[PDB]
């Protein structure tokens, strides 16, 4: 693999589309890789770990409780519910809505959420209350998915996205358990980190949060590093390209590739 900011160039002449990433050491902020850093992406799906980050900080301000049960109806769901669908008799705990959205990417539970801390608006509160002056939430699910040309709803950059995750998992605005909750659910994704598992070489960690959208929008928002500890943070955002899911997949898993074979920087 080439090195990785020529794959990255790579990537946008394979894909026609733009490639948004930040590489950056989780303990201390220090930025190695950056391209795109300060334009705007679709956060698609990762949106979520920010969301759960909201509801961990009511947590700790004693203002929602994990174990909180919430009941639904079936007119709630919406597109993709893999886990809320299956318990409209029963409930989730708060907890449980967390888990769902970010472990197996579940609309519903994104949503039941969102309402919780006063929706879109309440949200991009929230990113503004941790100093985050750029991303912005505007819709729910699955319309925040939309990725039109040139809407900057429901965005976030390259280097926003990664100060964002770097504020939640590491600042101490969450709480020791708070910040070990938010980082064990992206280690539990159900989906992207398994696959990923079985094509890293041995030692490399990964936790994950991935998303997709139209317009070719795909993205991950991830923890690796080698000698099993979460290093840094990676995040990467494609936009406006036609190219298959199967080929975005491929292109983001070669930007992988060139970070792993260069790591020492
Ligand atoms: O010399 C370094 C390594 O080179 C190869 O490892 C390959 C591996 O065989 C391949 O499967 C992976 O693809 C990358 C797949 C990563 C999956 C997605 C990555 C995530 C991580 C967070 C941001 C991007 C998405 O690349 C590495 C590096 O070339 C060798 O197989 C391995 O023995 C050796 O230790
Ligand atoms: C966010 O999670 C999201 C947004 C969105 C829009 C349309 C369709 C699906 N979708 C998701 N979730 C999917 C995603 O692609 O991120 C999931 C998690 C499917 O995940 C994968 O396909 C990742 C993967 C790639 C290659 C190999 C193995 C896994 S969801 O549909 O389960």
């Amino acid at each position: 693999s080439p090195q990785p900011l020529e794959q990255i160039k790579l990537s946008e002449s394979q894909l026609s589309g733009r490639v948004g990433m930040i590489e950056m050491d989780l303990a201390s902020g220090r930025t190695l890789t950056a391209w795109r850093a300060d334009e705007r992406f679709p956060m698609m799906s990762t949106f979520k770990v920010v969301l759960c980050g909201a509801v961990l900080a009511r947590v700790d301000a004693g203002d929602e409780q994990l174990e909180r049960k919430i009941h639904y109806r079936q007119q709630d769901l919406v597109d993709y519910s893999p886990v809320s669908e299956k318990h409209l008799a029963d409930g989730m705990t708060v907890g449980e809505l967390c888990a769902a959205a970010i472990t197996m990417s579940d609309n519903s539970a994104a949503n039941l959420l969102l309402a919780t801390v006063g929706g879109p608006a309440g949200l991009t509160a929230f990113l503004r209350q941790i100093g985050d002056n750029v991303t912005r939430l505007d819709r729910w699910e699955t319309e925040l998915n939309e990725a039109l040309p040139g809407d900057a709803r429901d965005t976030t950059t390259p280097a926003s996205m990664a100060a964002t995750l770097r504020k939640l998992l590491t600042s101490q605005r969450l709480s020791a358990r708070s910040q070990r909750q938010l980082l064990q659910w992206m280690v539990d994704d159900r989906v992207a980190g398994p696959l990923i598992r079985s094509v890293l070489p041995a030692g490399w960690f990964i936790a994950d949060k991935t998303g997709a959208g139209e317009r070719g929008a795909r993205g991950i928002v991830a923890l690796l590093g080698p000698n099993n500890k979460a290093e840094r943070i990676v995040v990467i955002y494609l936009r406006d390209t036609p190219a298959s899911m199967a080929e975005r997949n491929q292109q983001i898993a070669g930007i992988g590739a060139a970070l792993i074979e260069h790591w020492q920087r």
